[PDB]
């Protein structure tokens, strides 16, 4: 049995050098003000750290290391064809800054709920949606280093019901002010290499076209409401590759809802990674924000 996971994309999507890539995160993570401390959810990007670094920090910097203490992180498949949710084989993921644990207890919790699936070593290794938070995950509790775990959830193509299905599972953890869901996603993948070409004409320019479309379904994300997330993805199909974790996320916050808890949910950075101007321009676009819960 492999007891680690390696981080088997260091050097290829972000720095391979532990001290090099703590100071590239250091360096993001100062550019910005913490405003939504301490935050119970956090929406990121999973591009490379090149692209998407800079936006990434202003999720990570509303993370308070002194009350989070069980870092969840549904990310989306990409290469597998999974219909439910996975979770890891090994105990350990590794990153350049240190290692990270999995929270044992919770893992045989979520386990016997008879909901997941067990991905191989190579499905985990091979996927990239989680292992993108992990370096900024270190970083971000590093005062903290040795008292947190993290619990890593593959999130397949899932059905609307699944989606209410998980989000009602998770959203015993997501009351518990010492957990933090990381919820991994990129926003509009435009271009013909995506197959996506849709163009609002009143609003300008292609890339402002995009930013608007995204920002609808941002908006959106911030009215708490799954159904109409829903139905947003079904008038426009914007490419958002983390649609299904989002879908699980905003279904916890309406069942925390019904059980009588309050919540509010702030985008806090946009960003593209080029500006589309014509008709063969191609971009992506990434989205940082916090759920805070009082
Ligand atoms: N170096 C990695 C990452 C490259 C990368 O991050 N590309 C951008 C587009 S320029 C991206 O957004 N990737 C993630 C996504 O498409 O959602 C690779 O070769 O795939």
């Amino acid at each position: 049995r492999v007891v680690c996971r390696e981080a088997s994309h260091a050097g290829s999507w972000y720095t391979a050098s532990g001290p090099q890539l703590n100071a590239q995160l250091e360096g993001w993570l100062s550019q910005v003000q913490s405003t939504k401390r301490p935050a119970r959810a956090i929406i990121a990007p999973h591009a490379g750290y090149t692209y998407c670094g800079s936006c990434a920090a202003h999720a990570y910097k509303q993370v308070d290391p002194s009350i989070t203490r069980r870092i969840f992180i549904l990310g989306p498949s990409h290469h597998v064809p999974l219909s439910r949710c996975a979770l890891s084989s090994v105990d350990i993921y590794r990153t350049p800054l240190y290692d990270l644990r999995i929270d044992q207890k919770i893992y045989g919790e979520l386990w016997k709920t008879g909901m997941f699936e067990r991905m191989s070593l190579q499905t985990d290794e091979d996927e990239h949606s989680i292992e993108m938070h992990l370096p900024y995950t270190a970083k971000a509790m590093e005062s903290h280093k040795d008292e947190f775990t993290i619990i890593p959830v593959l999130v397949g193509a899932l059905s609307e019901s699944k989606e209410q299905e998980f989000g009602k599972l998770f959203s015993k953890y997501l009351a518990d002010p010492s957990n933090l869901f990381v919820v991994s996603s990129d926003f509009c993948h435009w271009g013909q290499r995506f197959r996506y070409s849709y163009y609002d004409e009143s609003q300008g320019e292609i890339y402002r076209s995009i930013e608007h479309l995204d920002k609808m379904g941002m908006s959106i994300i911030e009215q708490l409401d799954p159904v109409s997330f829903s139905n947003y993805l079904k008038k426009y199909h914007n490419t958002i590759s983390g649609r299904h974790p989002i879908g699980v996320l905003l279904n916890a916050i309406t069942e925390l809802q019904k059980n009588g808890m309050n919540m509010s949910f702030s985008f806090l950075n946009y960003a593209q990674s080029s500006q589309c101007r014509n008709w063969q321009d191609s971009s992506v676009s990434y989205a940082a924000g916090a759920l805070t819960v009082h």
